[PDB]
């Protein structure tokens, strides 16, 4: 199951707001809670109960932007998400990470993984100027 599959599956109050979502803008409520769980699982960033996986993010974050703060932000955000209910957990992880100083680099790792899993860029693809354009054109095909 891919991010595209999760998007295909959006109910219709959320799908008119696709581009907001795909800009990493925060949207609340339990429809969003279950989209973001779907996508975080599709990208292999959270466990089944929806808890952030430290080890899926630590190395990828640090390769792009080497920074001690990724450890700190990961521990904080996992700590938060564990304390909310499972319906809400992956979304809370996602929201926390985006708000932290790791947000910048998280969006890059997230973009890269999305397009790697979509077969659109090679598995060793780095966050290059070319890649930024590939992402923009990919979004444009989606009306974003
Ligand atoms: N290329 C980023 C697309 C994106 C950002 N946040 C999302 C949340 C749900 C699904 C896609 C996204």
């Amino acid at each position: 199951e891919t991010v595209q599959d999760c998007e295909n599956k959006l109910p219709p109050s959320l799908k008119s707001r696709l581009c907001e979502i795909r800009r990493y803008e925060i949207i609340e409520g339990p429809e969003m809670d279950k989209h973001i769980h779907c996508v975080m699982r599709a990208l292999d960033f959270v466990y089944e109960d929806g808890r952030g996986d430290y080890h899926k993010l630590y190395d990828p974050l640090n390769i792009i932007e080497l920074d001690k703060r990724h450890d700190v932000n990961l521990e904080k955000c996992i700590g938060e998400c564990v304390q909310v209910p499972t319906s809400e957990r992956a979304h809370v992880f996602y929201k926390c990470l985006l708000k932290s100083t790791t947000g910048r680099t998280f969006k890059k790792v997230f973009d890269l993984m999305e397009l790697k899993k979509a077969g659109k860029v090679p598995q060793h693809q780095r966050y290059t100027a070319e890649f930024v354009q590939i992402m923009k054109d990919y979004d444009k095909a989606l009306n974003c």
